[PDB]
């Protein structure tokens, strides 16, 4: 169904808009030239001399997604400046009012997501080659060195991993109803197949991440104004609104492979009123609304766990808890990464590491046997 | 419709629910049944008390599963409030907590008193040989003499059927955008807009059977949840099934799927912002029967109604969704003045200007989606 899920790269907008029309070359300077203009202490005053331009002239949507990234990366470098403290709490009305337009057109708040800086944030080296992190790059960074290809683009690839599996949802469904236990059991150790190899993707980001890298650089542009004390009120979208808005920064939580399977799986993830299932509730705000479509209409589907715990059949049972696991495999492969990336160099806050124990702890819980 | 649990008489009303439990839960029904006296005279706290841990297993069909959280949350919330004067009670008893929170948990439910339960599973024909009207109805449970909560549950059920019998046209909006069908589509909406025309009538009966010191003094302090409440911060301790206190927002006509649908249908993005009326129309979702939320999601999951209406040039297509539009503007204002003469002057013969700004948020984003 179209819920804007390409078979070959799932969520990931298929071969992203490199270039705006002529009309939009003021945008796409600032952008493309990111790291030289706050390098130079020049990008604030670009940014404040920029007509207020329309966003009629992005017609299809592959255009629009790519004023959204552009756009995105403006205001977040904007309001962080070099990445020091010196903020602005003011978005000036010339990019707030176009943005806050494009964004209301696309139904996704006014801010740099998951969905902008990864899945509408990449190229083709060659484009007859494969989906390869040696043949793929980002389309726009924030700062040199800040390792934006690495982050983006392995996050990317891990996602098209994923994405694999997700052509093989519907056979689940579809077999459940028509009882065809053969052909339920080849899904779901297909879906665990996909979810391992995305594991072994996730190995790459050691060698294009750097810790300091990301830490002290690519995590400052990345964060929001939502509960931040730099922006304790939020940041004013001049011209648009009168009042400050507060929105969270980027996270893959807003990313819906990442969501889909614990929902597929029977994995209640959302459920309840704790911390961990408000925020992965909160973060499905930040999809694409056919991402959001995609997410509540599995949990509109009858429960693949509820189907599996009432057979007796040792198969199914295993092969449901290859899925299962190769999710714990993941989210504790993940923690690895987090404690690398964020823990130890913020040592040179635990909040995080309950909230993705207490994910992961929920995905334990779900497997049928082991223990 | 599929199977959103839609009936195309009442809609998102339980059909003629179960009034009556399995003997076997009688403990439960004496209390439930027995409110307004066993609050008054004091005896409630410890009859729920002294109860038996009764089992859920033996409830088996949908229509009882229901009958029972609607009887467990009202006894929730008369051992929370008490006679509704202060005392609170931040413990709900391990032997009707565990079983409340198990059978919420296989209806998908919040264990507190939700929308669902007391108005779409709370109601009763006199006659089953006449139609569905205030003077043949009647509730099923209540929490105090002269509490007004017949009249109010009833007039939000009827208002409820009125504006469900508009869902059998939906279907017939979607397949008419897809088989490019100019006059049918314009035929589905006058109709939508004449179901809401009609709901907003019906609601005018509210001044018959509710008086607003008794809703304001009694009965609303009884639908009040745990959720942000200064009278229990930390929530309600379910004890025996969390270790600790949990929050949950109080009842709430958010919590009925047909009174967000025509937002969805009609493409005004309620929810979208971050403001707090989007965020508390969102939550309220989960307080909604699984069958109600996967409804709206379906119905979010179509292709854009306004923007197929904007995109012909078409006056008369234009003035037909207008009209649904205006129907929900007029519904929200007459509920803003509900409000100053239930809430807002009532409190002030005992701050909550929040409360109409929050309503006029939503009003507005209704007045926003006119197309001319
Ligand atoms: C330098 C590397 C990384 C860091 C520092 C990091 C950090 C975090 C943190 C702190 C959280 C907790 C929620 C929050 O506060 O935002 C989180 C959650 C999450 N992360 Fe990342 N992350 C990294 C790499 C990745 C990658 C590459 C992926 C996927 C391709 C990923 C997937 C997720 C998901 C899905 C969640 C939501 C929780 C869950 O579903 O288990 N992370 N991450
Ligand atoms: C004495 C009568 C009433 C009072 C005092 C009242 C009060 C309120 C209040 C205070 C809110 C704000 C949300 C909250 O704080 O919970 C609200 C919202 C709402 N009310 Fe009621 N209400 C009354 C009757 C009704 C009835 C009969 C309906 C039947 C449909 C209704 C439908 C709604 C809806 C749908 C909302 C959600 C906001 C929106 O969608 O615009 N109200 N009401
Ligand atoms: N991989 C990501 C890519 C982009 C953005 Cl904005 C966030 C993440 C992320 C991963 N884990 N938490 N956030
Ligand atoms: N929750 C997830 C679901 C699917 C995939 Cl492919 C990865 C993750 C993930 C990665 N890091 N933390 N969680
Ligand atoms: N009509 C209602 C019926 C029952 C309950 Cl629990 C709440 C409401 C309501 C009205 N306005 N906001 N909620
Ligand atoms: N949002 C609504 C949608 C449908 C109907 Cl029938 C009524 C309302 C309503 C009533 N009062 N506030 N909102």
């Amino acid at each position: 169904k179209e819920y804007h899920i390409d078979e070959e790269v799932g969520f990931a907008l298929p071969n992203p808009q490199e270039n705006l029309p002529d009309f939009y070359n003021d945008w796409m300077f600032i952008a493309k030239h990111l790291p030289d203009l706050i390098e130079s202490g020049q990008l604030r005053e670009r940014v404040e001399k920029l007509n207020m331009l329309s966003i009629d002239h992005l017609t299809d949507h592959k255009s629009q997604r790519l004023a959204r990234l552009v756009l995105g990366c403006i205001t977040m470098a904007y309001v962080w400046g070099k990445g020091h403290g010196d903020v602005r709490k003011v978005l000036p009305r010339n990019i707030a009012v176009p943005y806050c337009q494009l964004s209301k057109k696309l139904e996704l708040p006014p801010i740099l997501v998951y969905a902008d800086c990864v899945l509408a944030n990449w190229k083709k080296k060659d484009p007859n080659k494969p989906l390869t992190y040696e043949n793929m790059d980002v389309l726009f960074s924030f700062r040199d060195g800040d390792c934006s290809k690495g982050f983006f683009l392995v996050s990317l690839l891990v996602e098209i991993a994923a994405a694999s599996a997700i052509k093989v949802i519907p056979t689940v469904f579809k077999a459940m109803q028509m009882q065809e236990r053969d052909t339920l059991l080849k899904a779901l150790l297909e879906i665990a197949s996909c979810l391992e190899k995305a594991l072994q993707v996730f190995h790459q980001i050691h060698d294009h991440v750097n810790p300091k890298a990301f830490f002290s650089v690519l995590r400052i542009y990345l964060s929001g104004w939502k509960g931040n004390p730099q922006l304790s009120d939020g940041l004013v979208y001049e011209g648009f609104w009168e009042d400050p808005k507060e929105f969270a920064g980027g996270s893959a939580g807003q990313s819906s492979v990442f969501q889909c399977f614990d929902v597929l799986l029977g994995i209640q993830q959302t459920a309840g009123g704790g911390h961990a299932a408000q925020f992965l509730q909160d973060m499905r705000r930040y999809m694409p609304p056919a991402h959001r479509n995609f997410l509540c209409s599995l949990e509109s589907n009858p429960s693949v766990r509820e189907f599996v715990l009432s057979k007796g059949d040792a198969g199914l049972r295993e092969a449901y808890d290859a899925c299962v696991k190769a999710l714990v495999s993941l989210r504790s492969y993940h923690l690895q990464i987090v404690t690398k990336y964020i823990l130890i160099p913020a040592s040179q806050g635990t909040d995080l590491m309950n909230f993705l124990k207490t994910v992961r702890s929920t995905t334990e819980k779900s497997l049928l046997k082991e223990g």
